[PDB]
Formats: C-alpha cells, sequence, structure tokens
C-alpha cells in the first residue's frame, strides 16, 4: 500500500533489442530493494533508479514475458515491468 512511481508496467521487444536501459524509481515516499524476477545481477540498480543490461534481457529465451518486479516493499501491487523478450524473427510489421 505504497505510492512508488517508477517506469511503466509492460513493454515489448526482441530479446536483444533491449540495450542498457536506465529506469526511474520515484521513492518520493517509497523504497526499493530489488527485482527478484531478475536477480539484480541482471540489472544495475541505483537507489531511486535502476537500469537493466541488454545482457540479461538479451539472454532471455524466446518470446518470454519478463517482469521487472521492482520490490518496493509492496509486492502486492508493486510496479511490475512486464517486458516481452522475442529474439525470434516474426513481429515488427511496421
Amino acid at each position: 500500500m505504497q505510492d512508488p512511481t517508477i517506469n511503466p508496467t509492460s513493454i515489448s521487444a526482441k530479446a536483444g533489442s533491449f540495450a542498457d536501459t536506465k529506469i526511474t524509481l520515484t521513492p518520493n515516499g517509497n523504497t526499493f530493494n530489488g527485482i527478484s524476477e531478475l536477480q539484480s545481477s541482471q540489472y544495475t540498480k541505483g537507489t531511486n533508479e535502476v537500469t537493466l543490461l541488454a545482457s540479461y534481457l538479451n539472454t532471455l529465451p524466446e518470446n518470454t514475458t519478463k517482469t521487472l518486479t521492482f520490490d518496493f516493499g509492496v509486492g502486492t501491487k508493486n510496479p511490475k515491468l512486464t517486458i516481452t523478450v522475442l529474439p525470434k524473427d516474426i513481429p515488427g510489421l511496421e
């Protein structure tokens, strides 16, 4: 039951097209521990902010639905960043 404001809750891209991306974790009234879904090593947190490394994201298997579950002490509804990793060539019909 906190009021943490961080990156969205879902994204989609090919597994690999996920270049190092630094997210913003607004702690204006909340705290962040880490994203277990991806044993922090997957990313590089920075108190109030956290960036993910294309290494982890790119590592993710086929069309996997990765969820950056930022543990803000309120996992109940904590800001989950459901990132879609699709290394397989299929989507992208611009």
